[PDB]
This record gives structure tokens, sequence and C-alpha cells, in this order.
């Protein structure tokens, strides 16, 4: 496959990218602490949002308001209006770096996760945390909502990945159904498939393992093999049978849903990857790297 680069941005390392749903924009979330918003259709620096000290790792859309989360190494979650471009307020509670932080797209919810080994669930409605989920025992990189069923999935330097049972809190809370062992180092990402019963993890044994679930069971599909330093991040292709990897060995790796080999290795010559994020419904991707962030489309070869 080909990459056709649609927009790129110069800037100090990112570390997170969000496509908004509907507009043709991304917020960036930098190392500096800086989180940018761009037009990646005209190539305009739209605002930049100043709320962090420190690494911003953690940047999301809401689906439907007009608000965004960002999450931070000085341990903030903070939940900003787009369209009064105010900070509405800090979500305070964790106690080392965030992670992660995204929004629910049915309650009113935003999960985070974090170093302190701790997943939060808030309600941002009234501002509170609603749950604490507890039994990671190392540094929580990564945490993600289903799309359609009462289950949260996490990933920790503990080398598992976590699928919770939250049916209690949509009507105890929060319980643990899977703790996904098979990965030999930490796990830095996990991915639930959109529309399939599947998950990805990530991590610093250079691996990406599927896994399918049932309601009562799981289980390791496959792995795919050839990373040759942490991977950072992986995700689903949401209408193709493709899965993405970006790692710090300065290569995004696409692979076959079906058979996990390799279809094709982009490279940078300087650029670790840091994360890869696709737009929910158009085939456009993006890509943290040390240099800033790239957008683009994935095409066949010779098309």
């Amino acid at each position: 496959m080909e990459m056709l680069t649609k927009f790129e941005s110069r800037s100090s390392r990112a570390k997170g990218v969000a496509f908004h749903p509907t507009q043709p924009w991304i917020l960036t979330s930098l190392h500096n602490g800086r989180i940018q918003l761009w037009d990646y259709r005209m190539g305009t620096l739209l605002d930049r949002f100043d709320g962090h000290d420190g690494p911003v790792r953690g940047i999301a859309f809401h689906p439907t308001q007009p608000l965004f989360v960002s999450g931070g190494d000085d341990y903030k979650v903070n939940v900003w209006n787009y369209k009064s471009r105010k900070l509405l307020f800090s979500l305070c509670g964790h106690m080392d770096y965030v992670r992660v932080c995204t929004f629910h797209h049915e309650y009113p919810w935003i999960l985070s996760c974090s170093d302190d080994q701790t997943i939060r669930i808030w309600n941002w409605q009234s501002r509170n945390c609603i749950a604490i989920l507890t039994g990671h025992s190392h540094y929580v990189m990564c945490a993600a909502f289903h799309p359609s069923e009462d289950l949260i999935v996490s990933a920790s330097l503990d080398q598992t990945v976590r699928v919770w049972d939250i049916s209690g809190l949509r009507m105890t809370d929060a319980i643990v159904k899977f703790v996904l062992e098979g990965h030999d180092r930490g796990v830095n990402w996990c991915a639930f498939h959109p529309t399939l019963p599947l998950i990805l993890s990530a991590g610093d044994d250079r691996l990406v393992k599927l896994w399918r679930m049932t309601a009562s069971k799981a289980w390791e599909v496959d792995t795919c093999r050839g990373h040759f330093n942490n991977v950072s991040c992986c995700l689903f292709h949401p209408h193709q049978e493709l899965i993405l990897s970006a790692s710090e060995d300065k290569t995004i790796r696409v692979w076959d849903l079906n058979r996990r080999t390799a279809v094709q290795t982009f490279r940078r010559d300087n650029d670790a990857f840091w994360f890869i994020t696709v737009h929910p419904k158009l085939n456009l991707f993006a890509a943290a790297h040390d240099s800033g962030v790239m957008v683009f489309k994935l095409e066949s070869a010779w098309s």
C-alpha cells in the first residue's frame, strides 16, 4: 500500500491526535504541554490551548457536544468547550501521569487512566469521579470504552490487558471480567474493533496481539511479529480487513486482519511514532511522531 499524505504539521514531539467527527479538524497534544486545533483541509492552525504543565498525552473530542478532554503529565483531566474557547473545569484525582482520556458516546462519562495504576470514570455533568477501577499493578497505559457494550479494555505495564464489566455502574459498579495474559513485557495500547468482537493490544515486547471475545470467554487469536522496538499504538482499520500499528522503531505497519501477515511498512528516517488514530467514518488516519503530526489516506499500491 501507499500513503497519500493530506496534511503535515512540524512541531515539537506530538503525543496525541483526535479527529473531529464532522469538521475537518484534528486536535494535537504536544510534549510541550500545548494543544493545537488544525484544519487539515486548509492547512490552518485555528486555535491553541494551554492548560497543562508538561506533556499532554490524552486528547479526545466529544462525539456530539462542543467539548474536548485532555489529560496531562500534571495528573489533570481538563474539559474544554471549543466553541466558547474556555477551559470549563479540571478533574483532579489521579496521582501520576494521565496516559489516555476519552468520552463515552452515550453516557455523560469521561474515561481516564494513569501511571497511578487506576482507571477513573467521571461524570462530566456532575464533575464527580463515579468509579475507580483498581487491580493493575503498574502504569495503566491505555483504556477504551467498548462501542456497544458495557465494557472497558485497559493495557498496563504489568503485562496484562484487562476487560472490565461496567454494567453495574450503568444501572459492584465495575468488575474485572478477563485478565488477558500473553504479552511478555509491558502493554502500551489496547483497542476494540468498532463492529467485530475483537481486541488489539501492543507493547514493549514488540508484539501486536489480536484477541477474540464472546460474552463468556476470550482467547488470543494470533500475534503480529516484526516491529523491532516498542509498539506505541495499534488500531483496527474500520472498513478494511487490516490492522495498523505504530512503533518507536520509526515505522507504521499494516497487517492482514485474517492472516496477521505484513502488508506494508512505512518508515520515517528520524522520527519515532507515538500514536495513530483513524476517523470514525472516513479512510483518514493520523500519526503523531517526534517531529509533529501527519494526516493521511491509505490506498492500494499502484492505484
